[PDB]
């Protein structure tokens, strides 16, 4: 049978999408800081490994209290990375390219130095309702004890509620007590998110990653009697009342109101759409919530639309390198189980908030965990470096730029995934001609590095590259997919579609050699020709696998071509 | 191509198991109490279901402290049920109808009136490490101010030791005061349950359902430096010290040792099948645990084999009427991915110890309740009741007699643990106590609903609960069920689908909708469905009738709307 046709998919439905994080990618300047003209001197590097997309973590202009979380001018660039001119000199090369860019910022808060928060705090006509803004909690008991509005608590620990000296106010803070909460009840606040999100569409942006969704809208004391009402207590004995924990969020998160917002974003963005032709702009939105929470994220059963997918984070928050292979399976299929009928599935391994994946996990699972992220259907999400599969690295506490004392600091910083990404062997592994990197560049880059894993005939990039292409056969767009676990070692991930060829992942997830019956592995006839292999495998690509039995060793992936079904 | 041949099971790998609660199954002798020759006398009604075999809750000598769960003599029959020639009628009338009987053994405890207890509290020769019993916890504050050996709570509220007056020690009790906890570490004690094992199998039982085994072992006292451990405080503010909350049973629930006695109750077991031959008997085990202490009781990665299934709770556990389409796939996939390779699958939907499956779900969900439990791989388990769609009994404060509910509870609590709800008289009919008595005291209240809600009835009437039930026993008998694979998927947040499918083989597909709200789906989007296929079983308020042909891909479901469709082999 002639291979059956398919239509081609919207480019976000299928995209590699490849997180940047720019301090760290490539220094152009010689002051050890990442900068625009170096991912702009790199752009080649997205099209080698076969990514379709990319998007930078935050780089507006910040003065970098939460290290760029904290944006004072949503409408500039950062000058650490270089200008607004570098930035669109960065969409004209990536767009000649074949790449889409997406931008990454936070919707729900503004740096208190904002022209909004400076206005807002001065009473400015149309900006004085820009913040949540609220009087102490009346003290009739000890009036000279000011109370504040109520007990909510900062996902920075303490008071959610800061006082205004200037505007004698409390004002709302869900993060850092320079990160201001915008009121979404405000039609000016709305308007100004569309504002900022046509500015940057209108300089060619592809789309967006819009952070700390879940925390949009709280209660309205008009809901309350007049007052901003207490959240519950966990009744939790391990927190006090300044530590996160010590509430239940249930008029602080997850509001249904905040869904509304992200399906006017989507209206909007359909509409720019419409409008403008071209690549569809997306949005991804990121927000930690239960199941239920985050699916209504894509829309809801009334038939709202909202974004093109959330992240799914489930791989950061329920895999460990405690997983075993039915533990894979689970949480493989809780994604693919819940998400509504259309809907576009993503995987997540890694960010600048975590461990590195072969650090999180094992350095013997690198080539199975990048399988996995390329071979389930949908979008797959890299991290700086998970490509070539670097490890934290070192850093000392006087190098420690995330800063709690030189014997605990190492249980809080995220420095360690933050290192210069090694593209060589040269100073600071060519990430900087200077060796004043902002963080150390980790000690293993002699060893881990990109131009090394090129030039050898087996590699992390090499096997990366081979998964990247083999997503534009019609079986890893289109087809079905089967998951099951063979043991509490081994589980396989098999891709079928009538008249396409067959692949299979058979990944042994855990520290021990396991042998499995490839006959209970439903759509695969042997013999079957290894496609990729785990560097560290005995089966190179092109062997042929012809017995049913099939021994894996620790960490083993292997990605089998077996004929059509 | 003709139908493919398979290879018969094993009766126990894909058996209709239904438990007797037999306090609440037939009274034959008019003192509101249900007994063994009401049994015998209804063991037709087994066939008539399509029930491959019965597991009875205790019948054994008891107070009824814990309604037979605290047994005062574990080789005789309770006399309100009958006597051991009422028990040896019972066995041979069940296995000339072809049925096997499983009794419920409850190895963790006996009764403080059984003469375990009296000889070991006198601290008679060998009998005297009989129970866990310690000395008061050192008090070098106030010394001889009396402290409980550790902050352990009983899973009836209050703590786990008890003083006595005589011996001048604590005995532990993990249940009621008056369920002593035997010493698993005490070789006596484990022959003592080969001895009650072998007595039963002997009498011909085809085997157990094994109580309370996460309870089974606590800490080592030589290994807490010669003291009973405290277990790790829950630290949630809405439980104090005296109920059940307050710890973490780190020290006292799911301790490795335990599965080593399970492993040596199958060898047991085993090799008394290897040496009489005839059915398998079998251990299957009940434990309230996680997914990894659940799939310990199958055996162990090292090739340990233990029952031959742990009971799955997950319908009762982790599934309700809050629960959507998406929540009914997830859970069900979760035995099914943790359960180790040629593991046999089982489920439970209701039990003595829950509320009854129509209430946790809903009044309309019952055929598609019945339908999931008889369609998926494995093991169907039934609870007195469920073929029919008995709901929660009426009980008030003053009519209930559960421990558990007596003891944590108060006149306006009660109804959070008491678990006679579920015990209320079975509805065989419109007559006096719907035919489970003659008498109108019964020993607890027949529920209010048995003229709408009885076994005679839905014989009679076109369409009913137990109509269902008997065709879908009916289906498994299909090598489709006994043999095929299996596809679960939702197809919205209201819908899903089971697909059973076996090449050469009928193609066997639930649709269900579990919502409260009509759902319309594309068959089309069905794996091995193709259509016209034929309603083989339909809900009783389905539109649908047996025999309708479904003809179109787009089809609405109303609320609570299930439906097998028979398709074509693959
Ligand atoms: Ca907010
Ligand atoms: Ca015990
Ligand atoms: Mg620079
Ligand atoms: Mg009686
Ligand atoms: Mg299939």
């Amino acid at each position: 049978p002639p291979p059956t046709e398919v239509i081609q998919l919207d480019w976000w439905k299928n995209c590699v999408l490849y997180q940047i994080y720019p301090r760290s990618f490539k220094d152009s300047d010689g002051d050890g800081i990442g900068d625009l003209k170096g991912i702009i001197s790199e752009l080649k590097h997205f099209v080698d490994a076969g990514v379709d997309a990319i998007w930078m973590s935050p780089i507006f202009e910040s003065p970098m209290v939460d290290f760029g979380y904290d944006i004072s001018n949503f409408y500039d660039i950062h000058y650490e990375y270089g200008t607004m001119e570098d930035f669109e000199e960065l969409l004209d090369k990536a767009h000649e390219l074949g790449l889409k860019v997406l931008l990454d910022f936070v919707p729900n808060h503004a740096s208190n130095e904002s022209e909004y928060f400076i206005k807002s705090e001065a009473r400015e006509p149309g900006y004085e309702n820009f913040f949540i803004w609220a009087d102490p909690l009346p003290n009739p008991e000890n009036p000279g004890v000011r109370l504040p509005p109520s007990n909510w608590v900062s996902q920075f620990g303490g008071s959610a509620w800061e006082w205004s000296e200037k505007r004698q106010q409390y004002y709302l803070h869900q993060f850092a007590i320079q990160q201001v909460d915008f009121d979404f009840r405000n039609p000016a606040v709305k308007q100004e998110m569309f504002n900022i999100m046509k500015f940057w569409l209108d300089k060619g942006a592809d789309g967006f990653r819009l952070d700390a969704l879940p925390y949009l809208i709280e209660a309205d004391p008009a809901d309350h009697e007049g007052r901003y009402p207490d959240d519950p207590l966990s009744g939790l004995t391990q927190f006090e009342s300044h530590q996160l924990g010590y509430t239940i969020p249930l008029y602080t998160k997850d509001l249904i109101e905040l869904y509304d917002v992200v399906y006017e974003w989507r209206e909007f963005l359909d509409e720019y759409n419409k409008n403008h032709g071209g690549d569809t702009r997306v949005v991804f939105s990121e927000g930690y919530a239960n199941v239920s929470m985050t699916m209504l994220y894509y829309g809801n059963e009334d038939g709202a639309i909202g974004a093109h997918f959330p992240f799914n984070f489930d791989f950061i928050t329920d895999l460990s390198s405690k997983s075993n292979a039915r533990d894979f399976v689970y949480i493989i299929l809780r994604w693919l189980t819940y998400m509504p009928y259309g809907g576009i599935p993503n995987w997540v391994f890694g960010n600048h908030d975590n461990n590195r994946m072969p650090t999180r996990f094992r350095h013997d699972m690198v080539d199975g965990l990048n399988i996995i992220n390329m071979l389930l259907p949908g979008v797959a999400v890299t991290y700086q470096g998970e490509e070539i599969g670097m490890r934290d690295g070192y850093v000392s506490w006087e190098d420690t730029v995330d800063i709690g004392d030189p014997d605990t600091y190492h249980l809080y910083s995220r420095d360690p995934a933050r290192t210069p990404y090694h593209w060589d062997n040269s100073t600071s592994a060519g990430f900087s001609t200077s060796t004043n990197t902002w963080l150390p560049v980790a000690e293993d880059y002699q060893e881990i590095n990109l131009a090394k894993q090129k030039e050898t005939a087996r590699s992390h990039f090499k096997n990366y590259q081979a998964l990247t292409k083999l997503r534009k056969q019609a079986t890893l767009s289109h087809g079905e997919y089967d998951i099951r676990a063979l043991s509490d070692r081994t589980f396989y991930l098999v891709r079928s579609l009538p008249t396409h060829d067959t692949y299979v992942l058979l990944f042994n997830v855990s520290e021990r050699r396991d042998t499995v019956d490839l006959g209970r592995v439903p759509h695969l006839t042997l013999p079957a020709t290894v496609y990729v292999s785990s560097i560290h495998s005995a089966r190179l690509a092109g062997h042929e696998i012809t017995s049913s039995q099939l021994s894996l060793e620790a960490g083993e992936a292997l990605v089998l071509k077996a004929q059509p079904i």
